[PDB]
């Protein structure tokens, strides 16, 4: 009955640790999942958590009377900056509620006819640049699926340009962003944070912390100061009451928020659409579905609200590209009480799991042994898809709030994309998995060929 779980080479007194010491960890934590199978123990100096890789064990993990969000070591680590906004906040503390109830109704989909505008306002810089590209030059896709999902929470959330189709170098407080991001995810391989080696890492770390709260402070001081009552994120969060407590989030929580949507829109949006021109490209036949959906939705220069709600083939592209390479790729839970996984797997409250979801996403007893293909009629069916097979937003409560936002920002310009252009894989690119808060191709490059439509 009860099963002992298989745990990964050991080092000594630094226990599985070592296995982290790479530039991509999670890539090696699913070559593990091969080797080990759905379930394997991972032990570091003071922590022990549990990789789940099946569907079998995830169904019950994402059980939300007996799992509840845990923070890795990732999150703890980004939470020095983005404190107890939504994403680095325990479900118990009185701010993640207070806020969750704020903030919904800023991410609904009805929110989304709001954002509507200002995202083609960036889409349409996107597609503007690539029309104004040479001949034989060429699109560097992450660096630009970046720049546009920036610029679009930057606009939408609290109108303020970034710019970033202006600019080779970052805005200032990306750059400190970015850096900090980069410190909190290399922070977690460290044997010894402690050893003098890391005391530049730590002071450059509490400089860009300061840049970025000083930054947001004033965004939000200015607001305040100013009266203007634009439909953006940082008004309702400056207006908006918890109906539970009748509060309203104070200053640093706002803060905290900015911080946080910033953090997810340079990261996890942008990874997603390179990943899906990349599996497009791989793909032609599917690029054709998806561009023969788009040119007889996107009848007019501008896409509308409804049009964008009528993409759904692009919609399943999306998702299959997320179910692929998940670009946020994994969460942490731990046990409300004593309970047992899978009728094998004992477990004491307190007990920590980790979902490895790009290895959920290729669990054959799901998705059939085609499992590596880009199939996004998959998905043409959500009643055949088993409970908890595909989890790219997260879970329950604590799910993606804003998996509207981005799935509306990703359909529009994909489908912009496939209505005005045609792609060349002119390099033949091999996938290059770069990790930093989340997954994204490296070095991925593509040619445009317009098809001279206008905008
Ligand atoms: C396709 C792009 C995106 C993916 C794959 C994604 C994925 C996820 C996942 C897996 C979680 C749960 C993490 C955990 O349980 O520890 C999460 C949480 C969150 N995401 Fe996203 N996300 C995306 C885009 C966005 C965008 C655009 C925003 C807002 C601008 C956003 C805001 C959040 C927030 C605030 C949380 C924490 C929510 C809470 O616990 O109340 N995400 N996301
Ligand atoms: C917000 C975007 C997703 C971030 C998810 C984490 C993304 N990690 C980045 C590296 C792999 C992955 C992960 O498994 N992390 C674990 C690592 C860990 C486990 C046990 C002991 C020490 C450290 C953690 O942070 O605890
Ligand atoms: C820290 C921000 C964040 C945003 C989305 C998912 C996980 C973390």
């Amino acid at each position: 009955t009860i099963k002992e779980m298989p745990q990964p080479k050991t080092f000594g007194e630094l226990k599985n640790l070592p296995l982290l010491n790479t530039d991509k960890p999670v890539q090696a934590l699913m070559k593990i999942a091969d080797e080990l199978g759905e379930i394997f123990k991972f032990e570091a100096p003071g922590r022990v958590t549990r990789y789940l890789s099946s569907q079998r064990l995830i169904k019950e993990a994402c059980d939300e009377s007996r799992f509840d969000k845990n923070l890795s070591q990732a999150l703890k680590f980004v939470r020095d900056f983005a404190g107890d906004g939504l994403a680095t906040s325990w479900t118990h503390e009185k701010n993640w509620k207070k806020a969750h109830n704020i903030l919904l109704p800023s991410f609904s989909q009805q929110a989304m006819k709001g954002y509507h505008a200002m995202m083609v306002d960036i889409a349409v810089q996107l597609v503007q640049k690539w029309e104004r590209l040479n001949a034989d030059e060429h699109i560097e896709v992450p660096e630009d699926m970046t720049r546009l999902t920036l610029d679009t929470i930057g606009l939408c959330g609290f109108n303020y340009r970034f710019n970033s189709f202006y600019r080779d170098q970052p805005h200032p407080f990306i750059t400190s962003m970015v850096r900090a991001l980069d410190e909190a995810m290399n922070k977690l391989q460290r044997a010894n944070p402690d050893d003098p080696a890391y005391d530049e890492n730590k002071r450059q770390f509490q400089e860009d912390i300061k840049v970025m709260n000083d930054l947001v402070d004033k965004i939000i001081a200015d607001r305040k100061a100013s009266g203007e009552q634009s439909d953006d994120l940082l008004t309702h969060m400056l207006n908006g009451k918890d109906p539970e407590t009748g509060e309203p989030l104070d200053d640093e929580n706002i803060r905290y928020q900015i911080i946080t949507f910033l953090i997810a829109g340079h990261e996890t949006t942008s990874g997603l659409l390179s990943f899906a021109l990349y599996f497009l490209v791989k793909n032609p036949h599917v690029l054709q579905k998806a561009a023969e959906e788009a040119a007889r939705v996107l009848v007019d220069p501008v896409p509308s609200y409804k049009q964008v709600k009528q993409l759904k083939y692009v919609g399943m592209v999306l998702n299959e590209a997320l179910r692929l390479w998940p670009t946020a790729p994994a969460f942490s839970l731990y046990a409300k009480e004593d309970t047992v996984l899978g009728g094998e797997y004992p477990l004491e409250k307190g007990d920590e799991l980790m979902v490895l979801i790009p290895q959920l996403h290729r669990d054959k007893t799901i998705w059939g042994d085609d499992v590596e293909e880009f199939r996004p009629e998959r998905f043409e069916n959500p009643s055949a898809i088993p409970q908890h097979a595909f989890k790219p937003h997260g879970n329950g409560q604590r799910a993606c709030i804003g998996q509207q936002f981005a799935l509306h920002e990703a359909t529009l310009v994909l489908g912009m994309m496939l209505k005005h252009f045609d792609f060349e894989d002119h390099t033949n690119y091999e996938l290059d998995i770069k990790e930093t808060l989340t997954l994204k191709p490296e070095g991925f490059v593509v040619k445009a060929k317009s098809k001279k439509i206008p905008l």
